[PDB]
């Protein structure tokens, strides 16, 4: 808490200001994206409130990852269709292993018995191996030659499913009210302003201070949206089971395979340019081996002290591979 | 049963007038394959009495995807061997997710405790990654630039291999008798003489409604083939335990990958044209995807509502992007 | 025992007075190989006898691969990196399905019940999959193009991580003595001293009797290297409880994975030379592969007849495979 306080506070004048004084722009990307982690440590917060408070599903669906949605609306009209692929990619990435990593290594205190062995395999994985490996891979793989016109039906058909599941299977399935009435204006607003900003920036930090621009959207911009959002996970730990902490990893990620993407490729439609569920090999690669990693160490639990190292290694390997590029 | 006797009685002298009247080719193909389907529909039953009536695990495995091994027979005199490789990629598909996801959604009225853990993952597990990513990914990978002469004596070597593992496990490991009689002539040669038809059929379809000639084998040619006849599985439901039911797709699958194939494969030899074990890149991407899938599923059971519903679109996907191609 | 005493004793002159000789080249090569099997035999039952008398497992990590270790540190010098590479595949695809393999199927005398179900699953396939799957494969995709100077960064980023994890965690984590000291002088000098012979070998051999290059180091200077010394394995059955048995190949494999090449890699560092994680796509999808039969199979267990069977049938295929490209 403390230390967000400090961060939200210092960081939306110096922003507003920031975009007032127009440069150099490579500081203030840096300024404007250091208040979103708080901001998103907030949206958070928020949405867990509201949805503490059936239906309060899709504000945690919706709400939960609305800084990735939101960041990446702008990105889609000013789209740099691009850099909204590479972040949904970093969503993924973020929540294996860096949040369900640091959760797992840092709550590595003493080990927790095994847990939750009957639960996890029948519906995180399923979905889990299902949502990310047809959503994502079909799409690259049949895409190859196709082409253009085609690309976007197979998404289209794909993310309208994948939707039309997802309601169908979730309509099927501290300190709040308060907290869910300002998150809106503190940071819906904030965040969206701040969000305008951010685009414009990255061409310039790219050509300035490369490599390089999916390196953005992979890595920097996801830490922002999704993990800081999410990261609420590793926190409880002991003190509470860490059942929810994985559930709060995969369902966030799910969620985001399942409908910030496919809505997001939706939308896509609206404005003139549209993008198809196209990823690079090393982006895919990288998705399919932390569903393996999640699956394998998924199988028994609980958890272990480097169980999150492990995990943690492998997320910083992909980060420096994804700089590398 | 009602309907499966109206579509044989009426099918037949409709194909066999059909192969008289010789045009137009579009509209009896299609004529041509909805007979089959019932014709493939009794095929598995006249087999399941059988097998209930050893050595009977062989007629299982021959005879029934004999229309699988029968249509993909005389594709490979005209081979014409691409529809025959897209046609095995299509049996894998078929019975998972298709048949299986279908039994599993259809069944889907009360879930049903949490059954067989203990049995599947030792057994059907093991060869189905096996055998698939060994019998098909293998080939496709090594035999990128080898070239031709080397391509088949690999498929050689594994074919061999696949049955004399195959039949060296095998042999280690309601209403019948007639239904065992009148099989042959009621199938056997009328598929057979519906057979001949279909090949010449396709290029004219293919170039008058595409796309594509894949596709054709890979989604329609494998409904008709080895759906129809698996779909035997959907049916016991509730009514009795699902375990034949996920032993019916699997065992007929791993049948398909450990034997259709290899057989068909050492058939090629004895007519000039030769086809090795060489998949597409999308053929190969989506059964892979299949084995996960399962496997995913396949941990705890013993299913769910939507345990088939994720399944069948899954399929679905995948038959719009084969389309797409 | 008595074939070992046979090898050692005729291998050793044969193979100075070939060096001696100095033709044909062939056969010699032919001889040498021959040798270190036996070699490498004793150099596993050495360092075996070390680790029964905490640190000890920097010996079994060490010195229970030093044939391997030893035989890619002369083909860096003079590399020849390619070898270096193609032998580290051979490693995994050695220890699975060969060594793990021969082990199932001999001890497959009866079936003895189902074991060791609760150990495997937590810690052998997770860094097994995080292990192969990031280690390899990561570099292999990630390094298309980079190009040179990021390969090697990557791989060094890479190498430490896995290294400083590997000691991170292995740190927290019959008649001895006699073989403890004798085995220096018989073997890691002895196989030093052929290993000088070897590299300047295959070159003409490659030549002469084809293909490949890749081959060499794919199957034959695996089988030498890694298997013999592990082929300990295969012994223990039933005799002893196989719980070791899966111990040996898949931790010998780990240590491969995370410590054999890491630090080979860093070696390449020194001289002029310089190996990044390259691999091929044949070798990566080979690798993986036994990935996911060693954790299909490691499920349930414990064993069956034809549980090493498939095992040995998936990898007499890859090496056929290798040998035709």
């Amino acid at each position: 808490n403390r230390i967000f306080f400090i961060l939200v506070a210092a960081g939306v004048p110096l922003s507003v200001i920031g975009s007032l004084m127009h440069w150099p722009s490579a500081v203030l990307f840096a300024v404007y994206c250091v208040t979103i982690i708080a901001l998103a440590s907030y949206m958070g917060r928020a949405t867990e409130s509201l949805s503490i408070i059936r239906i309060g599903g899709l504000l945690n669906a919706t709400f939960g990852n609305a800084v990735e949605l939101i960041i990446s609306m702008f990105a889609l009209k000013e789209g740099l269709t691009g850099i909204v692929l590479a972040s949904l990619t970093g969503s993924v990435l973020g929540n294996l292993l860096l949040v369900a990593g640091l959760s797992f290594f840092v709550g590595g205190l003493k080990y927790a018995r095994q847990e939750f062995n009957i639960h996890d395999a029948r519906h995180n994985s399923g979905l889990l191996i299902f949502a990310i490996i047809v959503a994502f891979v079909i799409p690259e793989v049949f895409s190859v030659g196709m082409g253009n016109a085609s690309k976007l039906n197979l998404s289209i058909g794909i993310s309208i499913i994948m939707i039309l599941l997802y309601v169908a299977a979730l309509y099927f399935k501290e300190w709040s009210g308060k907290v869910a009435t300002i998150v809106l204006f503190a940071a819906t607003i904030v965040v969206a302003y701040i969000s305008e900003n951010l685009v414009h920036t990255f061409h310039s930090v790219a050509e300035q201070f490369g490599w390089s621009e999916l390196f953005i959207g992979v890595i920097i911009v996801a830490i922002v949206g999704n993990a800081a959002e999410h990261a609420s996970a590793i926190i409880m730990a002991f003190k509470n089971k860490m059942d929810i902490a994985v559930e709060i990893a995969v369902g966030s990620t799910l969620q985001i395979a399942m409908f910030v993407a496919p809505v997001l490729v939706i939308c896509s439609i609206f404005f003139p340019t549209s993008m198809p569920l196209v990823f690079t090999l090393p982006e895919l690669v990288a998705m399919v081996s932390a569903v393996l990693l999640m699956i394998a160490i998924s199988n028994d639990g609980d958890s272990n002290w480097f169980e999150g190292a492990t995990l943690l290694a492998a997320y910083v390997i992909m980060a420096i591979g994804f700089f590398l590029l």
